């Protein structure tokens, strides 16, 4: 319950949802207190990486009601997940609603407003039931627990340093577009050694030539041109659709009255941009120091200091969540 | 009980050996008969695809012994595997020793000779232990159970046809070189595509420029040149190394007195080979009919008998199994 020290750890809560799919079709679902799953050894999610999941935010406002973001956007995206990977998908009503019920029945541990932290969302999809050879699973599991999240910068927006790396996360046409845990594997070890040159991560090419940039590991990229004119993000059928991606985009467009642009972004120039960032859930906004790209190590705004248009942003996105500003229609539902 | 029906699919067997890693090391493992995975919903196996395993067979001889195939080959490839997604590494030690604890325990499961069936083992390692952010699990479960199999694809050399695919189930520098869920996650949905119009599954080409031949997602690919006097296979840092493969690649050249080569095989000079097959531990060499690419069906040899090379890779690797052609030092285990 000290809201303050909380960071991004798991922590067991109260009540988590499941829901078991077989012969077609999902069961109702409900609510359990186990937290431990049980499957088949030859479970295609423990064996062929048939699995995927979701990862979204409930916040306590200053009236003392409860936001939940763009739930519609996740409910999309796992269901492109799922179809990517042979899984059966879940309607935005299900999926919608399995995160209202967790949310509710765990509100005692929503972060107080004050406390930059949030309640973490972890809805879930996997492959289980007797199984030996690769093919999908002929049952699933659909699971969504809750953990309470601190405030990710304990001292405000902060700058970190990424680099460069020869691996891949993803392939040109892969998996990368989905959500899915064998993207995550790949980065394991690039995202190890790079934590090992003291960087926060690897910021990853593009498979097929490794010229253009396309995701940090984590979050989306996004970068601002020098004159502070336009926001670039890179265009990729192999990067992740970050929800905060898109959010950002839209908010650059409408709210700072910006220049908005999905394209490529070649890691030979980066002089283009006056500053840059990743962008994701549990990030939120993370701003870039600097990029080590070979031999030099480029910064765009400043090592210690977050860029202005970034904080804008930041600011802007951040005080919709936690419904301090005007969130756009359609965005946050109350629970 | 029925070992002629047998073909590939999961039959609870007796008992299968479960260890466990945490606080730094590997405890010396049990037998259970459980056969459920009970595991933390935050698991990294289940959202990371922190996984890995291995495939091999035990072998009932006509002398009444039973054969295990070059297990060291495949504790060493799950050491590479488990490196490459940072999970604890298995000696050959405790992993043979694993597999023969399996094979004595479920003995009455082993197909016996006259049968063309095998015991199928599944070593397999996956993260575990309470977790949210990406990153190694704090702990691991190593475990190996098996199953009664026949055919993979079909039985008694007979060729089945493989087709081209614009998907990839590995990146150039990603984790296509080790056995992961993760890859073969990404070959589902291709691998479906191919089933639904009548092939046995995708031949995959390099990820970078889908010029030269990969693999099949289930089994490496070779070739043997118009006059019968070479064996190819492809040489790639994204193919997974199999076994099966160094064994022919061994055979071809020190058994059958061929010429041997590991190089690139382009998808339009498949007219320089007179014949093709699949091999692989469930594949035990599957003859290819021919290979679909775009509009052009290309036949090596027949699309309903093997080629004369095959024949004999075949004969001689899986007489050498089951105990009826003498074995090279080293291979072969007696249980
Ligand atoms: C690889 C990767 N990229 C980007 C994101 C950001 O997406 P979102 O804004 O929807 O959290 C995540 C999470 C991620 O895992
Ligand atoms: C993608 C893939 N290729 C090839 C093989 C063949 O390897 P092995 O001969 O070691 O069984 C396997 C198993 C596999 O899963
Ligand atoms: N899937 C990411 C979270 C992404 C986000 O914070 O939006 C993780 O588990 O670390
Ligand atoms: N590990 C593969 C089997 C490989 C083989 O058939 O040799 C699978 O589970 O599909």
């Amino acid at each position: 319950i000290d809201w303050s020290t909380l960071g991004f750890s798991y922590i067991r809560t109260d009540l988590r949802y499941l829901a078991h799919w077989k012969d077609g079709e999902w069961d109702a679902g409900t609510l359990t207190e186990d937290n431990q799953i049980h499957l088949a050894e030859g479970s295609t999610a423990l064996h062929y990486g048939q699995q995927c999941f979701e990862g979204l935010k409930a916040y306590r406002c200053a009236d003392g009601s409860i936001n939940l973001f763009r739930p519609d956007q996740n409910a999309a995206r796992m269901r492109m997940s799922c179809r990517r990977l042979l899984m059966p998908e879940l309607s935005d009503e299900q999926f919608i609603d399995a995160c209202l019920q967790v949310v509710r029945a765990n509100e005692h541990f929503l972060p107080p407003y004050g406390t930059g932290g949030s309640l973490y969302l972890r809805p879930f999809v996997i492959g289980v039931g007797d199984n030996i050879g690769v093919r999908t699973a002929p049952e699933f599991i659909f699971s969504v627990f809750c953990v309470p999240v601190g405030p990710y910068f304990k001292g405000g927006l902060t700058p970190t340093n990424f680099i460069t790396s020869d691996y891949d996360r993803a392939a040109p046409h892969g998996t990368g577009a989905a959500k899915v845990g064998g993207n995550y594997a790949a980065s394991l070890l690039p995202g190890y050694e790079a934590k090992k040159r003291d960087f926060a991560d690897v910021i990853y090419l593009d498979p097929a030539t490794h010229t253009t940039i396309e995701e940090a590991g984590a979050a989306n990229f996004f970068a601002i041109t020098q004159d502070g004119q336009k926001f670039v993000t890179p265009q990729s059928p192999s990067i992740l659709p970050s929800i905060t991606k898109y959010s950002l985009l839209w908010l650059a467009e409408h709210r700072l009255g910006l220049e908005v642009e999905e394209g490529d972004i070649r890691i030979d120039e980066l002089g283009k941009f006056s500053e840059a960032g990743a962008c994701g859930t549990a990030a939120v906004i993370t701003p870039i120091g600097g990029i080590q790209h070979g031999d030099d190590f480029h910064v765009f705004y400043s090592e210690s200091e977050p860029g202005p248009v970034t904080r804008r942003l930041y600011d802007e996105l951040v005080g919709i969540q936690y419904g301090d500003k005007e969130a756009p229609e359609g965005w946050i539902v109350k629970v």
